[PDB]
């Protein structure tokens, strides 16, 4: 209830730190085109694609808003405060607003374009509260709010996939008409709002451990539990004998322990230094992949596993980490120097190394005649007594994902990162209401193909309230912090360049502060 | 009381199932042109048309809204729920809204068109509550709301017919000026609404019978009523004698029965297989037709009668069923493969077969000299003790019709299908108020032929509340349900194609669940 | 709550006349066997039967009680009181009881049978209130309570028919397990009861008319309406001329009249005198029949139509009347003297004669050249202004029938006779609970084929309250009454013979008293 000449909202970008919680707000400007001429179209993989790449689905005229990346809600400085001072954080509740809507009509005459306000035109917005539509958010697609507030972004088109057989469609394939959901219709002067409250979810670990999993022992004291030291006599004629000893400071690897490392599903190892890697093409052939319904699919990034062992910085697991492009990077065949490869190194203390075997097991029964042989375990599922760390969340990266609705889920934490949610923040859908062009003067029952070309722009605000977990540590010596380099440079990190382009030089994980196991 | 910049309504398309009742809402976008230059014109059949095809009437600038098809209010899934779980349904009350009106003015300069908002222009809407205008709704014309919500449709022009003699007009011919009815005038920011309540009407049968009409007997037990078994001696010299017997399980056709099949008016039989039908042109000549005021008219589809007898799927009665076109079908001379021919087969148990005689009667009085002869009854009116089923309603098909106001009506159920109503949902009329172009500067009493070319678009919502009748059956074995084929296919049924075109592959009747007679 | 040694009910057979209403009670003794070894079996027509006689269905172990014949509730004297003194009667409410149950176990050793009380054995009884089972009552099957109270009858087996194609079964065929309905289980000392209330139903006509339909005129006075007396000049050279006259006492057939006779569907005429009928076999071939779903079925007895015209007592319509056998009559090929053929003669005044045409209509358009020709109408459906009488109810004959549940019914009065009911008196089902014989001593999952042979007997009471409509007539002269012949005879009518066999010598209609139209 405003009208043409009254702004329907204000610009709120600030972040405020209450010290129990942080409330981060982001207001951005957006532009929504008219997708595929107001038409639902089915889409399917082109025949000739490999079996693994077939798909069947539907593309819709609707757009949608996704804030699911962290840097939407945090400036690099606000991110620094969080990761430096806190052991954990989780989202509590969010608030969403659309305001200052403008709908522009576009005419094209000869080689000139003309844009004019359409004051009576309408835009449609609905949030899906009941999760009745396919949920495309957690797939780490582009189209999220820009990192830098002054940027204007384009609203991505909404489309979804369903069951397929080859490129065809089985009878269970669902078709969803989004025009079948009650949606609010807005003009210039109308605004949209809703609130949301996150369900209870474990704090993310903002900490790295100060202890290895196998080192929890007291280094001074000797155990009371014996282990088998010798299966053979030490001196004289070699003879079979069983000899036992108490494990202690000198040999730690031999002691009894209460816990096991997290589950492993092994990765191939790549070398950053050129010419060290094998010469052959094996992203697909030599990879680790899961076979689902006759289709192979990479395991990416996969179960959380340390990227590299001690003193091996150069190597990284193939398809085992999140990779981010630097500004201006091609979407096809970018060089290693252009991408930013994240590192899981903090989880060494519990999780296995992604490129190394889980361990070793005995594959036979020995006797006097047959010597003991042992097999190598390259994949291990959960065993009683395992402990593990989840993959780290970055400044740019998924905040949440929707736990698929199924009978069973095991440790439902998104494998890209973030907060697994059964009821994730709803999908906000938006489209431009069709405006017909001049109808014929004699009735025809054919459907209109003739529409006025138009688009809409506006403002969007997202306010999320994040709960914090403070550092209680008694650690004497100084902890690692995330710091900016003091040395001079042509450009400042996390800042626009001479041409106005915002860029993020490096990925920033959240794990700096240290805790004990 | 809104203004230019406030939307006058919201988009509500949903359906909600309360389990006693279902409330189905449909919101669509429409475009209304300017019909025949704001002029009432009389229309009449061109001389040279056959006597049967003459007409006389009037075409009006007004448009109108018709939701009278089912699929307007039901998605194919909502239709599946209804027909599978319910023995009957009837409409209770509806609610209608027009909102977000836009009036566009169109100029044409050289080969370029230009469309701009006319903010002060008006649209006129009135509902006819008192049924004072001719009622054109129940005639199964095009122009109803589209099946699929995302489509935009064109509002059909309103015109009506009255008495004629040849192509001329008798003095009783009525002329109705719709500009003579109080109507509401709306600008952008004004909206229109009314409510309606259906009169008590019999539930439609959503069921098929589990028994034939002639099989209601107990198959185990023998009757106490005798019938005439033999008019002649069984053995020896043939002699006239009357012999009686009790009819029983062995011969059921001979038993006494309390009820008769529904009335029959016979149809010609056609074969779907090419070359089986006769070679000659007889849609008109060999048809079944009623002769009214010197004009022949087909009986279409006609009294409800079963389409075919047992084990004769290929044949169908000529002009005896509803026929729907598949998407993209020509309106002229479409092949049998393009049309969708509905089937009345469920009513075999009571109604006669449309292509078969009603029965046989005796045309003489026998004696010893004259043997009994008997005539064939090809048409039968109501006899005491008849029972019959009404024609089935489809997903696309008439919901209601207006029972003509007359002294007498017999079983006033529309012969196309649906709910006969004495006070059907009113007609909603709409037109664009004329806007003159620049008048001359010297007074002339001639009428304006000079108008600003313009059209209007907007939004329309229809909310109907349907009452349901639940299945009480004790049937042990599983009932037939309407199911989608599981096998894979290029396209999914009841879904858009690659080019964005919504299509309905087959007509869906409501009769699946079974009841006893 | 009685036990072995307490009778659970008393014998009430009396009838009592309150003069507004009559309350007739009937108590009888019954015996229920074990039908088809406790098994549901499907039953179907044997292949080789004619198309018309095919059926498909199920036979159940359950029995049932049917009182639907009149003489169950009325003695011949109570029937005489009713039909003589009353213009109409209809049922109001009934009350039903089962009591004094006895279950007997039967062993057979060599050629000797032994019957002993099983005190712990159970019988199952349920009434179907919701009409969920097939309703087999109105089909005029045997098994009703005997006419004469001292007789003991056997409870008939319950089985039902459903859709068939040939002798096979279409997927819509319903199977009903009666063991799926909550039923009361009784031992000796338990009794069963329920009450029922008939829905409002028209009084049956107990009267015959004192006037013909075409004679309602004043015989003294001449009409003011002219009719066409002469189409040709009376004298001189014959010339076309139209001459009109007022119809009056001399010619009554020519007068204008307000009403038409009831609808006719014509019957073949048979002669009771031997050798007068044609010599050939035509019960099936020369009959009147309705064709339903590719099967012919006789119309029996058919729409109510007078049996014979004035002074033609000997002839009767073929399949047009109810026929009852005299005591001791064969069920196959009984002679004309053994059967009792009912007569509809009372309805002459309105209904057409079953063996005569309805009338005559003109089949062409005359001119000077073409003389008028006219067709004969052998079948007529309802026309505005028709009046008709329903078929008469006899002392032995159907009381009611269930109006099939369908969309439309026309004058739903059973064509055998009686009271059409949408909610007829419920079906009372009964069976003997299975008692296994000694099981094997080692578990086997096969079903028991081994049962203790047993049957049950007991008492059944039916009390119906009938409402009466008194004679108001001013008729001066004495009306016909139903009287017993005074002349002496070897046996008395409606009485046992020397051998103890009750017999009914003649059918007794209810129409004696006369009313005006
Ligand atoms: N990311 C995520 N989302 C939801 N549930 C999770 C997740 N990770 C683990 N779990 C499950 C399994 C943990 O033992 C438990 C901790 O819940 P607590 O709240 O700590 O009592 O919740
Ligand atoms: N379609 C339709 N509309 C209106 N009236 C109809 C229709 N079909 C039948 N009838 C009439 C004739 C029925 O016997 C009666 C049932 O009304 P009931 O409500 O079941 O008591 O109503
Ligand atoms: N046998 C039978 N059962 C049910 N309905 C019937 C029957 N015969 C006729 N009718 C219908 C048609 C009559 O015009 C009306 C009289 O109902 P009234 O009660 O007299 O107002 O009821």
């Amino acid at each position: 209830a405003d009208g043409v000449g009254n702004s329907s909202g204000n610009w709120h970008c600030d972040s405020q730190w209450l010290g129990d919680r942080v409330i981060t707000t982001s207001t951005r400007t957006w532009a929504l085109p008219t997708y595929n001429n107001h038409l639902y179209k089915q889409i399917s993989s082109q025949s000739g694609a490999t079996n693994d790449n077939h798909y069947f689905g539907y593309s819709t005229p609707w757009g949608y808003f996704d804030f699911n990346r962290f840097h939407c809600h945090f400036s690099p400085r606000d991110w620094q405060r969080l990761i430096n001072n806190n052991w954990g954080f989780r989202p509590k509740r969010l608030n969403f607003k659309l305001f200052n809507i403008q709908v522009k009509e576009v005419t094209q005459n000869d080689g000139t374009t003309t844009i004019a306000n359409n004051l009576t035109s309408t835009v449609q917005v609905f949030t899906d509260s009941e999760y009745q539509l396919p949920y495309v958010l957690g797939s780490a697609h582009q189209g999220c709010l820009p990192p830098f507030p002054a940027d204007v972004f384009m609203v991505p088109q909404y489309g979804y996939l369903t069951l397929n057989n080859g490129s065809q469609a089985v009878g269970r394939s669902s078709f969803y008409c989004l025009e079948y959901f009650p949606s609010q219709m807005l003009r210039t002067g109308n605004n949209f709002q809703f609130s949301y409250t996150f369900e209870d979810v474990p704090f993310h670990s903002s900490y790295a451990h100060s202890q290895s999993l196998d080192r929890l022992m007291n280094p001074l004291i000797d155990q009371y539990l014996y282990y088998l030291n010798r299966t053979q006599t030490a001196s004289g004629t070699q003879q079979s004998r069983l000899l036992f000893s108490q494990a202690g400071p000198t040999s730690m690897s031999l002691q009894a322990k209460n816990w096991l490392p997290g589950p492993c599903y092994r990765q191939q190892r790549l070398s950053k230094q050129a010419n060290d890697n094998n010469n052959s093409n094996f992203p697909w052939t030599g990879a680790t992949k899961y076979h689902l319904n006759g289709r192979d699919s990479l395991v990416n990034p996969g179960p959380a596993m340390a990227s590299h062992k001690d003193d091996k910085e150069k190597f990284f697991p193939m398809h085992g980490t999140l990779i981010f492009g630097k500004e201006g990077t091609n979407a096809n065949n970018a060089d290693l120097e252009n991408v930013m490869i994240t590192d899981e190194e903090e989880i060494r203390t519990t999780n296995p190394v992604a490129t190394e075997q889980y361990g070793t097991v005995s594959n036979n029964l020995q006797n006097s005649n047959a010597g003991p042989t042992t097999g190598t375990v390259n994949h291990q599922g959960a065993l009683p007594g395992m402990v593990w760390q989840d993959r780290d969340v970055y400044l740019q990266g998924p905040i949440w994902a929707k736990i698929p609705h199924t009978d069973g889920h095991f440790h439902p934490s998104p494998l890209m990162g973030g907060f697994g949610l059964k009821h994730p923040p709803p999908q906000i859908m938006i489209k431009n209401t069709p405006v017909p062009a001049n109808p014929p003067t004699n009735f025809s029952a054919a459907k209109f193909a003739s529409f006025i070309t138009q688009y809409s722009t506006g403002q969007v605000s997202v306010e999320i309230e994040w709960e914090l977990q403070k550092e209680n540590s008694k650690r004497w010596n100084p902890e690692i912090q995330y710091t900016s380099n003091y040395n001079k440079s042509v450009n400042v990190d996390f800042t626009v360049d001479t041409n106005g382009v915002y860029s993020e030089p490096r990925p920033i994980g959240t794990r700096y502060l240290t805790r004990n196991l």
